[PDB]
């Protein structure tokens, strides 16, 4: 391969609220934690505080909070990054990863942007599963199972 | 391993245009083509009118637009940047001059203006360089050396 997918940047207004949150859903370990910048990535995040590397199955999620009065949600209209995608091994995985979404939502130890649920498990066509739930930020995660 | 990242979502508001600087700066190919959703997808984007699928590196991308505001919001919570590892020091530096030679083609249209940044080296001799995509979106090229 040309190159190699390495992490994606979520960019949270409350970085101890999603570090808990994302460690309990999807079981990040964290590798690292930073708190001093170099030039140039001040100039792509200003006034970036702190900064977080997880780590889960194969993806490295770099989670970080800019200092800011407000607390604004997601914009769904923009050009943006507008989901990612974990493919499960099993239908029962999917229901799983359903049922420990609500779990953590019911449990009161984290504050969501959104007051949006689960979906339901759907089927496609070809036999494929699809879950979408929102993590604490409003951001979207689509589970799927591929026959 | 508990899950597999499968792909990323990129949404626009110019998918021809996407299309085509993807294909070109990263070598993607269209992996197929959708026009007609579910209705799960359509309650997730209501609107969307086309959904492809591309593919470079082991990356699989889906791009899709739903009707024709424009710039990405940089205040907001987002997933906000997607960082790809290269091979050599000396691909890093193809990356930025491919970057230039596209954004100077007139081939495609920016959502913004704005150029590659240096390639910076930390402490680690780690790489780092920035760049937007057509709709804004950052990307960062990464080097670590053994
Ligand atoms: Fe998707
Ligand atoms: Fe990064």
């Amino acid at each position: 391969h040309a190159f190699r997918f390495h992490h994606i940047g979520v960019q949270t207004s409350d970085l101890e609220n999603s570090l808990g949150w994302y460690r309990e859903f999807f079981g990040c370990e964290q590798n690292w934690s930073l708190e001093k910048f170099s030039d140039l990535t001040r100039s792509r995040l200003p006034g970036i505080t702190r900064l977080v590397e997880l780590a889960a199955g194969d993806l490295r999620i770099h989670v970080f909070e800019r200092a800011a009065d407000a607390t604004p949600a997601p914009v769904a209209e923009v050009p943006q990054f507008q989901h990612l995608c974990l493919a499960t091994r099993s239908p029962e995985e999917m229901t799983e990863w359903r049922d420990r979404w609500l779990e953590l939502y019911e449990s009161g130890r984290y504050t969501f942007v959104r007051d949006e649920g689960p979906t339901d498990i759907v089927v496609d066509e070809d036999g494929v599963l699809s879950l979408y739930v929102l993590d604490v930020n409003g951001l979207e995660y689509e589970f799927t199972y591929l026959p």
